[PDB]
């Protein structure tokens, strides 16, 4: 029992974090096998990020002006070239403790750990969602760059994320492992903007049924609503429009609570357009939507009686 | 800027965790060094987790009773002892890969890092404090005892936690890494329960700390407070009375922020007695008490 936002844990991808330095410029960099995976700011000083020229800036590098320390021991790159927004080092020693890895291009609305780093030294690590923005709400502050998101399944990691840079609203924007960006973004120092950030409504949903396994049931005292009366209140709160594979995917959760699907929109429906009351959902006053299906199920798990019901 | 619970990075717990089997009953345990601690009712059976005698169900087995693997690997048991409630088991091998670590025992209010290990194969990590009642929020499913919980301090791991049993409210308990329980809960399954929680009033101190540095700043007034006057109206939230060494621990955080602390527990005491009323905090209108100032400190500079 209990309910918990839950991340991979890290040890795997802690032994692929070093440091990368470039003149006075650090920030991380991801080691696996014999290359060093990192953003390519790092070969820019503060007063070039408003109109950077990387092509030309990194022609005038050399493997020597490239500084990577993995712990203690400095590897030597011997190689390096631009790869979209990410520098590829080639260095001679190749990581002992590389793990199984993919590089994936995560969707909006899915999930990935977070594993936050400083100097190449990891320091703390955090669940989090590709926004339908393609923003992330993270926690980084100065030097978090190259940090990257990951899921594991089984022995392998699957890499997801490397993280840029900061909007104005606090909110993150990074890339894939093969250095395009996720969303609009860029790295240069120019306005950008989050665009208007929807709320997952599947993983609303699948939150609000982790709610009613863990006693949470209050809200649920409304009659049941169609797909087409459901989604015309969620349109002025943001709320992704819900389709019949949404409904699908929440099967099982239905089944185990015994609470169909289109009898929990009915619920949300009421909570968008007049609130809480004042009162909680599994000890939040919020909407979570962090939550993918697959989440809360790994979490809530059940048991199937076997008498037949309605 | 951003700001949410995170725990601490586990690889060096990970490298810690190792799959223990008695009979037909399989939980995790933890190798350091040529030592393996675990919690001791991996030796009973469901009949046995009734009101079990430890010593004499303990006397019976020996150490070809206990199977141990780190992975694959299996180790070879060369001793077994119970000290309070977890089994040491003495083993072939010095863990290599065992970091270096402390025992210590928390205490109510602060957080650590639990990694959730099932078959002796880490699954999860996330956030925790030991409440007030000296149980724990977490998110647990059978065989995840011998869970962990820690902190780490540079490269030395603080072990804190070894997770024993859930009680009927779903909450978590548990014991010190010498076995002792925190709070009266025993490894027996009788009548048990947790008392009535209390709110940890530094933790929310904190976490309002953390709010004005990244932007709310509405609930911040115009008065001050004594402890005493303070701890009057606190008392009948049910919150945790604050002490003059609490006060101390806000000093970073108040220095930080231009906030006195008493002035802080001002904006405190209003937001108990007249509600936030429409408004909210880091986007929420309910006061979050697992951050400790240390905590918003670690990842707000």
């Amino acid at each position: 029992s209990g309910f918990r936002k839950m991340a991979f844990p890290s040890g795997k991808v802690e032994g692929c974090m070093v440091q990368v330095t470039c003149g006075t410029t650090t920030l991380n960099g991801l080691w696996l096998d014999d290359t060093v995976y990192c953003p390519r700011h790092v070969i820019c000083t503060a007063e070039d990020m408003l109109n950077p020229n990387y092509e030309d800036l990194l022609i005038r590098k050399s493997n020597h002006s490239f500084l990577v320390q993995a712990g203690n021991v400095q590897l030597r790159v011997i190689g390096h070239s631009m790869q979209n927004c990410l520098l590829r080092l080639k260095v001679d020693t190749s990581n002992p403790k590389t793990p199984k890895y993919k590089f994936v291009r995560i969707q909006p609305g899915q999930t990935f750990s977070v594993l936050a780093c400083y100097n190449g030294s990891p320091s703390g690590v955090y669940q989090c969602a590709m926004r339908p923005n393609h923003t992330i709400k993270g926690s980084f502050l100065n030097g978090s760059a190259g940090s990257v998101g990951f899921n594991i399944d089984y022995d392998c990691v699957s890499f997801c994320y490397m993280h840029h840079m900061e909007l104005p609203t606090g909110v993150h924007a990074g890339t894939d492992l093969e250095g395009k960006f996720y969303g609009p973004f860029v790295d240069r120092q120019t306005a950008q903007a989050a665009g208007t950030d929807t709320t997952i409504t599947l993983n609303v949903l699948a939150w609000l049924y982790a709610a009613v396994i863990n006693g949470d049931r209050w809200f649920l005292n409304r009659f049941t609503t169609t797909l087409n009366d459901f989604n015309l209140v969620a349109m002025k709160y943001n709320y992704e429009p819900l389709t019949q594979d949404h409904v699908d995917i929440l099967g099982p959760l239905s089944a185990q609570t015994g609470i169909a699907v289109l009898d929990m929109c009915a619920a949300l429906k009421e909570l968008l357009q007049n609130g809480m009351n004042g009162r909680t959902i599994l000890g939040s006053t919020i909407l979570e939507d962090e939550f993918t299906p697959f989440d809360v199920v790994r979490q809530c798990s059940g048991v199937t009686f076997q008498g037949k019901f309605k």
